[PDB]
């Protein structure tokens, strides 16, 4: 199996642990956490959003979770002292948020450690979204998995561009913040909060030909975990509700199998908690206006889709 | 004063009462409510969103609110028995939700009662949005004030069409719901996509634009303050600054008192009880390519609409 | 298998369907619902709180759920026209809220149909709480399963009275909900409400009911509620002795009914719990010789619904 | 007027600014904040809970709010460098949460500074609750105003003890929130029980009662308006009517302006911004047996406490 270590046990790290533990060709050899061991085990077992999970402590105080039966637990805040090579980790999943740059995360590249995947946008760092541009990977030692919002948006842009040619698009993310710029200085409270999110630049990293043609924003909403992306697109080729439906359905069967899904059951946001998909298209709400414009909406769990792609990327770059 | 009666004391009726009570050239002569007198008084006085409000009972058990010092309180569910004419009302603000059609609301027309404004979309009913097409009013006896969502989106459409010529637009309403199979879902804390007939609603007040627009709503569990998100494609070229400038200029002139601009980077709860039909989010205006813009605006889904209701009452009188 | 019908597909009716479908000795033979068939199916399959559940439609348009393979679906508002007898139903789980009285629910009784359990407090109706007084059943044909609040509090009152002898108690239910106060917007408010605790407890523990009273505070969270008992006892208590008395009851007389949380969990961890009450072990406290505070969680749909079916199996 | 300075502009410091600005015998001469001046002015003016407030910048970059027309704005994190004496401050309202101890806050006692009131429980610090034990104040230079919870419960305990003699009481605080493993869980939408050292807290202000009372808090995800729920056992026999009368009488007399009664059957949101330490829920008072009662009371988590903080400032200045 591919030997990985997870650095950081916030929400993303915890979800990565749970996801990676279920992949038969992964072995988690080490977790580094600011939490004491017993607290870490509690947090893995009990989750306000994703429910209960099986995890045990071995007699030797390693963790035993799924396929990963011998997980060393560390608690070293100083990246220069942290030694994942001693656990024979090959791939570091960097989930602390304290090293989100090429230079900072490169400090992990010690002795036998092969690669780092940063679970966030990272300054000066090659960025990949599984299903979108991962096949452009060329042995880079330190990469970014972008954001949950880009992982939802970028597949949809790619499908729709390949089918109808995107001339321009406007994206609104409805970002569910319950479990997650002067407007930031206020209590979130139960407010709707608009925020700029650098969509164009973010898309440019993984779809360089589209980034300059798209922009948008986020609206933060006090609901839990499940977010929605709202794409308003202008295409070169003429479109209908049916042709757009077909292009998305077909991609989910083929090039985006396991990454994009379609909801034909008229479900609501809570139905997608813990979904593994990067995006789940809201089929019945696909609409067109004029010859060349469409609106496409898609759900995503802002933790689980991203975490599944993070471990997909680990498997791929190995 | 213009003598009005309010039928229904749900959320819109209550807000209409509060608004009307503060207008010097309005007199609320009657309120018909399914609530008992004392309950009605409590609901007028204490509001979980809009706060506390001064109201008294007179000795003779009429209500006393602001400029309306002698409001008769009725409790008659049958519109054919209901007689607002006994209080010399000239205009009905129809807020019950039970008579949202021309045929049904025409039952109000008797004796002194010459006009009805329905506080909702209504079948076969002439529909007006103040600032958008109210000047086309031609003495119709029963009209609709449309919805809160249309009152926010239609002004923005008209301003931007006049400036840049709308070719197409997509409108997402983020509809605050704290106060179709998806509707069978105990909303809980769900986000809920909903079709809303945007094209038809806009066609009623901007016939030239209705066919060029569509969209939807996303119901969200926050209170009162909603947002509309317009994605527009224009004939003329645009920029953030030129869109900003067109909206700002409209708020000084033809949409004064109807559309406002937020330049202070506020959040939703800052607009609770706002009287505007829409408050443009200045800093979040954006464009892409030569011809496309995104415009967001806030609105309180009760208070903007209720202010317009009474504006329309004064105008049609 | 014992053949039951569910009348009403609100929250409690849906949860009773799901629970009953997983019990091998129960066959659901009919459901009556104001929803159209396809909508009912959707609501059984998809739940904003309890998650996704497997359910299928047969060719003949009966439902197939768990051990209940051939469920007749009805839609009849008139209790006199409605006939669960045609599916050979012995017991009705009455969950509409429209017939919460002995007189009203008696109309179910016809043919195969021998018994009704009303899923709420019902006027003039023999009331039982499983593990508290169900063994006092003497074949009554219409019974009430009381409320979710009483199913949580009555077991705890019984355990603690037997151990230490209740002199008096005050109960506060924090009731998760996602009289002029009822005209006020739910969401956005803590709402105190009287709930006739004393009377409700008197129905199932007649000696205790007069010694207790309380109220509820309605809070905008989903499903998982808490009961907060402040008790004065004749015998002396400590955290340790109270803890021990509750723990022992969970192993013995209240096994499967009351549980203890020793893991310091929070409310959302008990969503879908089958227990009538889960005691919050670390938050038990005493003061003076004679006073204790005991908290317990409960899912206000699932524990109650498990009890509903438990009671069906018992009175059969 | 009494010259005060406010250290810290979190929620409590912001409320203290607004309350103090409206007191004719107070002058706020300085505010120390981690925020830049323009951001502070924004936070004072616009509040998600208490609404909009008038505040202006003077030409000389002081703030002008209510009776405080010349407020100096500082941004010094190091308490040893911070010089409130340069603004002739007499009373420091210590609202940062970084110096909640006698030793730590005594660093404020420089040059012309006369007194410090800490807006939190503080280690080794004389603690006072206005209306409960403030008349026991004896010139102490550093004091604590306790917590918002204690400010609600202690007045009720004192009133009811004086009337009927508390033998024992059990207190549950329903705390509206917008080592203890439960704190490792993002609050989220959860109800969260927490031990809160009620007995010790009460002991500080009512030493004779602290040993007879205990309790806990349940954290609930509603904004600002909290409830205290007291279950009391008395020496003297009580009735609903006698308990009602005792509370009503105290609100007219010894607790005028501190405790009030709600006879209008209102709900939590109706008390947002209330200045009272506690608002008794009159219709929900109940007794059982001869000697036991339950009493509930509302309070705004911020405003009641902030009003008392400035009341205490005015009191100790004299
Ligand atoms: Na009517
Ligand atoms: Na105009
Ligand atoms: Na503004
Ligand atoms: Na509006
Ligand atoms: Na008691
Ligand atoms: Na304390
Ligand atoms: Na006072
Ligand atoms: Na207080
Ligand atoms: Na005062």
């Amino acid at each position: 199996p591919i030997r990985i270590a997870i650095n950081g046990t916030g929400r993303i790290g915890l979800c990565a642990i749970r996801v990676a533990s279920q992949r038969k060709d992964i072995e988690i050899v080490a977790i580094n956490s600011t939490a004491e061991l017993e607290t870490l085990l509690h947090l893995i077992r009990h989750d306000s959003v994703h429910g209960h999970f099986e995890a045990q402590l071995n007699a030797d105080r390693t963790l035993n979770i799924g396929h990963s039966k011998n997980i060393l637990v560390l608690s070293e805040r100083d990246i220069n002292k942290l030694d994942f090579s001693a656990a024979n980790a090959e791939i570091i999943i960097e989930c602390t948020g304290k090293f989100n740059s090429l230079e900072a995360s490169s400090a992990h590249l010690k002795n036998s450690v092969k690669k780092v995947i940063i679970s966030a946008p990272a300054q000066n760092t090659p960025t990949f979204v599984y299903g979108v541009n991962h096949k452009n990977y060329h042995n880079e030692s330190v990469i970014s998995n972008a954001s949950c919002t880009t992982n939802a948006s970028a597949p949809l842009l790619k499908i729709l561009d390949e089918a109808f040619k995107v001339e321009n698009a406007l994206l609104t993310t409805i970002h569910s913040y319950t479990n997650d710029d002067i407007r930031r200085a206020r209590a979130a409270g139960l407010n709707l909060i608009p925020t700029s999110t650098g969509v164009s630049k973010a898309i440019s990293l993984v779809l360089p030909h589209l980034g300059p043609k798209v922009t948008g924003l986020a609206i933060r909403v006090p609901t839990p975990n499940v977010s929605l992306v709202d794409l308003s697109l202008n295409f070169k080729k003429s479109v209908s509700k049916a042709s757009v439906q077909h292009a998305l359905k077909d991609a989910c069967k083929h090039a985006f199998k396991g990454v994009v899904s379609i909801d034909e059951e008229r479900l609501v946001s809570s139905d997608f908690i813990s979904s593994p998909f990067s995006a789940i298209v809201i089929d019945d709400q696909i609409m067109t206006i004029g010859e060349k414009n469409a609106k496409v909406l898609a759900w995503y769990d802002n933790e689980m889709g991203y975490s599944e792609r993070l471990i997909d990327m680990a498997q791929y770059i190995a």
